[PDB]
DNA sequence: GCTAGCGAGTCC
DNA sequence: GGACTCGCTAGC
């Protein structure tokens, strides 16, 4: 997963 | 924690 | 293109  | 699997992202 | 990186899921 690719988020802050 | 180990071993196994999925899919978007990184370095050469 | 390939080995590698990383978040999440799964069985044990």
């Amino acid at each position: 997963k690719w988020k802050k």
